[PDB]
């Protein structure tokens, strides 16, 4: 039943209305598909999990309780917080324990998210539900007067596999240790959804929260859309694009325009495929990285007089220079034998320091990849800029602040990063199955 069900909109935990929130990671049931209540994991009882929303400079406070069978912890993905609140895998809290998160937001507006991060089990916990979105606001962005209220939409894209009953299926074959691809696409935990829209501008806040699938998103119905932000918030100026690549854990802030749409018409969000991301052979039962897949439909149901007008200066981004760095280092992304995914040919030791870095310095990290697969590389505790790629695929998201960057097979991506927060952090591929099977490491800011 294509585009039968209405898109679910997450409740907001807005830190202008909430001083301290409560999350409790617990077993739940929802009918994601086939009217089958399937076992899921939630933070406050249902899916989608709530969108946190906070101004820069406000105090974030959240009491997290773990009612789950095994230890876990929440990582606030893209946030610049003290290591003790970052949700390092070594800080997982046991069943029936409490962690009190407290930090002062101190970073520019942008589109972030949050998920649990237990060592070896992150792919599973996110697959069964423990993720949501986090939005930081600031005065710059507010003064832009971008489409807001009913015209800003969170979109969490996750591909899934369901059985005949309607229950969820995670890993099935050995090839799935290389990444779980799915044949059903959910947005905001809704299978094949539809959104009733007006024929004006909509700001879409897009997170790829899948296990593995890299999406090449296009809208069949409109001619253009506008890239205005990445992981780290607004670009300097909009970029007109016809399609857009987004890997796991990456975030995009686009503007779409329905002004030429007649009532009764539709625009369909879909992925055009990206066969180049994967040179292994995926589980045959499920479509591969090149698959064309419909994702959701926006139904144009009402005419609108809204004239908002997207500014041409969005923000300023000081473009860091290669000479500003005082050290270069190389991270190799390979598969070593036994099918263990690694960085620098080492499996993750939770207790070992793989890179030691001076607090307040600027470094060039060169990320070199092997032939087998594209990898989304993420670092905690930092935002970085993309100095350069060697492959030729056009990545307009390079033009913005980033925390996760897609590294193509045999590509070298060379990023530049200033370390502002001390402590032990992790860097890793964010393909969840690879991270779970050891593609992870620690760096120490000192
Ligand atoms: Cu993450
Ligand atoms: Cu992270
Ligand atoms: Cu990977
Ligand atoms: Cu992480």
């Amino acid at each position: 039943e294509p585009f039968t069900q209405k898109l679910k909109i997450p409740k907001e935990i807005d830190f202008e209305h909430v001083a301290k929130a409560k999350f409790n990671a617990q077993k739940s049931l929802s009918a994601l598909y086939k009217e089958k209540k399937t076992d899921i994991l939630t933070f406050q009882g249902d899916l989608p999990n709530p969108t946190i929303r906070i101004k820069n400079g406000d105090d974030f406070e959240l009491d997290f309780t773990n009612s789950l069978e095994k230890p876990t912890i929440i990582h606030w993905h893209g946030l610049l917080v003290p290591e003790a609140m970052d949700g390092h895998p070594k800080d997982a809290i046991a069943t029936q324990m409490l962690k009190e998160y407290r930090y002062k937001v101190n970073q520019r507006a942008g589109t972030f998210w949050y998920h649990t991060h237990p060592h070896g089990r992150t792919g599973e916990e996110i697959y069964y539900g423990l993720a949501g979105l986090y939005i930081i606001e600031d005065d710059n962005e507010k003064a832009l007067n971008l489409p807001s209220g009913e015209f800003e939409l969170p979109l969490i894209i996750q591909d899934r596999r369901f059985d005949k009953e309607g229950d969820l299926i995670y890993k099935e074959t050995p090839q799935d240790n290389n990444g779980v691809l799915g044949d059903v696409v959910m947005v905001n935990s809704t299978v094949h959804p539809y959104k009733n829209v007006k024929n004006t501008k909509y700001r879409l806040r897009i997170l790829n929260g899948s296990s593995a699938r890299t999406y090449k998103l296009a809208f069949e119905g409109i001619e253009d859309f506008m890239l205005i932000g990445t992981d780290g918030g607004l670009l300097e100026e909009p970029i007109i694009v016809k399609d857009i690549l987004i890997a796991v854990a990456e975030r995009i802030d686009i503007i779409v325009d329905f002004k030429d749409k007649k009532v009764g018409e539709s625009v369909t969000l879909k992925t055009l495929g990206f066969k180049e991301a994967n040179n292994f052979v995926t589980n045959p039962a499920y479509p591969d990285s090149g698959a064309k897949m419909d994702i959701m439909r926006f139904k144009v149901t009402e005419l609108s007089t809204q004239n908002s007008q997207i500014p041409k200066k969005l923000s300023t981004i000081a473009k860091m220079k290669a000479s500003d760095a005082s050290k270069s280092r190389t991270i190799t992304m390979e598969i070593i034998e036994g099918g263990v995914w690694t960085l620098n040919k080492k499996p993750y030791d939770m207790h070992r320091v793989d890179e030691k870095v001076k607090l307040g310095s600027t470094e060039i990290w060169e990320i070199k990849n092997s032939a087998h697969m594209a990898h989304p590389f993420h670092m905690h505790g930092v935002h970085f800029q993309v100095l350069e790629r060697t492959s030729s695929i056009d990545f307009p998201t390079d033009k913005g602040w980033k925390d996760t960057v897609l590294v193509m097979p045999l590509e070298s991506v060379r990023i530049i990063v200033k370390f502002t927060i001390p402590g032990l952090f992790v860097h890793h591929c964010h393909i969840l199955e690879h991270e779970d099977h050891s593609m992870m490491a620690n760096f120490l800011v000192e």
